[PDB]
């Protein structure tokens, strides 16, 4: 049987624990699917490479409103496809092939489970493979998989995720997504951009349900009058017609398309570990960790998707380094350990319009008992916004009205995910909404001029 | 005669004193042109909003490298002239009404000039229609115009400044710019991408040339390849063909084309005033003033294009702001009076690519006796730059190496006056680049990831 020092299950996130310090430590690396993880082959990098081809043409149909006729002759959608995976395709080769061919790494390209813990305190694992090793220390990386509501699973019909929507082989007419998520917003404005009708199926009236309350409302708006929206319909059943899909709906109504995706969330991969019986807690299908990224088995970290509360990969990169400086240190030494920040964590969805977030919402904030200041900020109450001619982007900032502390904030419009930095900057070193609007210059007429107005009417 | 309490000169940042405090003050407001001031009439209003509907073309342009085939069918300029100035000039109007409609609010729209300076210590001023008043308080906010350099007013040729070729009959073909700075490289830019062919004609070998020397090196190569550069050389003469133009150059070559327009700079208006007969010192033709916004003159004060080193809005909106606080204090009591911070300025050109900066370039820096870190940061480095197949977009920090103290920083490339914003934020307020980089998230995979990688790779 093979020894190891350390043993990591998961080439995302988890594969970047691995520095300087680890070099003379006989480590083993284990990948079920393709190596790199989700973000980089079937998640983040490609998706928003598409999002950019989708926002291209989109401003090659709206150019007549700036008084440039223009008109979309034919969407290469194989060399799009070939394009953007042409560059991913080959990361994942020479990136497995750099753990390969190094010589205190072994990587083992299959699915790999907790055995049981040997003796000497040792935990030991094996493959589907059949082939078993043992590790002193272990990275739980794992992961998530999407979560598919029981009857389009029943119903044996084929369908499509996030994972192979991507390389579709020609672009449909119509699109059915099934939920109302980051992934749907997301795919829908791909995909319609690109000239398919969309229609979404979700289970509630809302898009983006736990955004802002003034984002929801709004974007939800805007969305119902460029896709269908199938309002409080669950599916119920689903079955094929030549190269067509049928939609059941829960109150007998029908939807009929080409291809049908589900965007339902996803679930941790704690449960495939075989993770209870070496001691190591879970909360349904998610591993449990406490402040340092340790679950409850001894010499055993987990982070990503597969333990936290966020589903980010700016999270996961900053839980992995949490594990790799924490690996290094005594099991029992919490006090020599770094703890996880979760303190201002921020997300975007791009999706038209862009959304970008970082703190509470505004409810989130009252039901708190905050006293808070408030704005919504027009972007068409700005010089930028008007060269845009924009009539529905805003910015929406919460402060609380003691200190002028910044409590949240909440972009939808152009450049969401960029404008909303100089937020995140502000609440995570303790700026005031005073001194951030008026102990800085703001560049006129800058997009960023739109934050500074939002900060100034706070009332 | 009519007697005021204050008089203002001009109508651009000038038009912003006016404030609750000032209710109850008999005011005299005198402006020469168009109510509103250069900014919102021919300058940073108006002419982004040439930019992005240029931008707008371009993505067209180069659709296909994204794998979505378009073309431009028609430019329609007079609509895009008449979308533009359609919304500036009823503002124009509607703000001069506003004045005009006050009951202690009186509006001169003649070019005033300074009198002599009457017994009682207050100023007489005369109207170009020879209506005279007195004030007790005076603000210059005249402004600057283009210089024009001798030839090309001694050949008595028709040209175009930046006050005319917005607002020209229909696009020609090949445009004419003699200057470098920050005018010609916008207007190179917006007409280019209309379809224009573009000539430059500088003195000099090099296009940004107070930008930092990365910046001003890379800029002037993509230029060069994409207009027409003529290097070291300056204009002698000119004369008319047809309704073409054509240049004669100091060393006899010569360069046709449709139109011209002079980006040589702008003088401060300060010489149109009889300022020193007053006792208002001029530096040429620059009102002095001191750390106060105050002139020589007793109860006289300067902002603006007319004294400030700098010509930016945000720096005369600021210094306006100034002024309004220092107005209602006594002369001398200058302890209770506000500073002028000149401290981390930025500006950025709204060119192709986008250029932005705040702080010292890296040659200022060592000057300065500082051990420097710097970085240059590529944007097809970033996830955000794969997604736009990018190759010349770059990021420029410079920092302290003892103390992680940020210093300057200068970007070239997308969104440049955008995910500058968080630099600047971090200079102002004395955050180090260790700081910065890792206390606190970034949205993956957002534009602000090339900010973020900057400064990591300080070395
Ligand atoms: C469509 C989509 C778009 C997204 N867009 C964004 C975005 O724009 N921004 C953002 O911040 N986040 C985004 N995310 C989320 C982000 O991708 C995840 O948070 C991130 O991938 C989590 O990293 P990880 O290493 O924890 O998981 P992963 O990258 O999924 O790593 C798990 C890896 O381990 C493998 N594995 C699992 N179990 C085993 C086992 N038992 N044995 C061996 N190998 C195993 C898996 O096959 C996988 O390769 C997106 C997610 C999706 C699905
Ligand atoms: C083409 C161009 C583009 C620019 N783009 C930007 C940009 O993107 N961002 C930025 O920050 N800055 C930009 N600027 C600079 C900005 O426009 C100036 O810094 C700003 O206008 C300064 O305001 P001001 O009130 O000092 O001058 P002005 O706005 O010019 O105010 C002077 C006014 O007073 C009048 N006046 C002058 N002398 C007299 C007199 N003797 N009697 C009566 N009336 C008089 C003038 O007619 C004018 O209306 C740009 C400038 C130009 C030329
Ligand atoms: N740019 C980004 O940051 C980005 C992009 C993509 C994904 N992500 C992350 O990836 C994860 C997955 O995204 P996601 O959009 O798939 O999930 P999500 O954001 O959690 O949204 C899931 C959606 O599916 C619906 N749904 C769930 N179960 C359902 C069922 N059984 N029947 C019908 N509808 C059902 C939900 O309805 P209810 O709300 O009513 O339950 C909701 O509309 C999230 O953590 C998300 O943040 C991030
Ligand atoms: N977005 C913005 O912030 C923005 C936009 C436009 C303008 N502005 C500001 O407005 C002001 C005016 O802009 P500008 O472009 O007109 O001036 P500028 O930016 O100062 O540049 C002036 C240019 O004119 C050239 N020049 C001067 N005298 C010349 C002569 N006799 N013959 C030939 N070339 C000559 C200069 O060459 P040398 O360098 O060798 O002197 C330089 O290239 C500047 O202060 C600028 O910052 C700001």
């Amino acid at each position: 049987m093979e020894t190891y020092d350390l043993a990591i299950i998961g080439t995302g996130s988890g594969n970047s624990i691995l520095d300087e310090r680890y070099a003379g430590k006989r480590v083993a690396i284990c990948e079920q699917g393709t190596f790199g993880g989700t973000c980089l082959n079937v998640g983040c990098i490609p998706t928003k490479m598409f999002v950019y081809a989708a926002e291209v043409a989109q401003t090659v149909r709206g150019a007549a409103r700036y008084g440039v006729d223009a008109h979309i002759d034919r969407v290469r959608w194989d060399d799009i496809v070939s394009r953007i995976f042409g560059r991913i395709d080959p990361i994942a080769i020479s990136g497995e092939d750099y753990r390969r061919s190094s010589p205190n790494i072994d990587v083992y390209a299959q699915h790999t489970r907790f055995g049981p813990v040997q003796p000497d305190g040792r935990y030991l694992l094996r493959t589907d493979l059949g082939d078993e090793f043992t590790a002193e220390q272990v990275v739980i990386a794992a992961g998530s998989r999407p979560m598919i509501p029981p009857a389009i699973l029943a119903c044996g019909v084929e369908y499509h995720t996030s994972d192979t929507i991507m390389r579709i082989a020609e672009l449909p007419e119509h699109l059915v997504i099934v939920g109302g998520g980051f992934v749907a917003a997301e795919f829908a404005h791909i995909f319609s951009a690109l000239g398919v009708r969309i229609t979404l199926v979700i289970r509630g009236g809302t898009l983006l349900r736990h955004a802002d309350d003034t984002i929801c409302e709004r974007f939800t708006r805007l969305a119902s009058t460029k896709w269908e929206l199938r309002s409080h319909r669950n599916v119920v059943g689903a079955h094929h017609k030549g190269s067509q899909i049928v939609l059941e709906l829960d109150d007998g109504s029908t939807v009929r398309a080409d291809t049908v995706l589900v965007a339902t969330g996803r679930m941790p991969n704690g449960d495939l570990l075989d993770a209870e019986q070496a001691g190591i807690d879970l909360d349904e299908s998610r591993v449990v960790v406490d402040e340092y990224q340790r679950t409850c088995a001894r010499n055993v970290f987990a982070l990503g998707d597969v333990s936290s509360p966020y589903e980010l990969k700016h999270v996961a990169n900053h839980e992995a380094r949490v594990v790799q400086h924490n690996l290094l240190c005594d099991w029992d030494d919490t006090e020599s350990m770094v703890m996880t920040d979760h303190r201002y964590v921020p997300s975007a969805v791009f999706t038209d319009p862009p959304v970008a977030s970082v703190g509470m919402t505004e409810n989130q904030a009252v039901a708190k008992g905050f006293d808070i200041l408030c704005a919504i900020q027009d972007y068409g109450d700005v010089a930028y916004g008007w060269a845009m001619e924009d009539t529905t982007g805003i910015v929406k900032i919460i402060a609380e009205r003691g200190s002028g502390r910044l409590l949240g904030a909440h972009i939808m419009g152009h450049q969401a995910s960029s404008i909303i930095q100089p937020l995140i900057q502000a609440m995570s070193f303790g700026l005031t909404a005073q001194q951030m609007a008026r102990g800085q210059y703001w560049i006129h007429p800058a997009l960023p001029e739109v934050v500074e107005n939002a900060l100034l009417n706070l009332r």
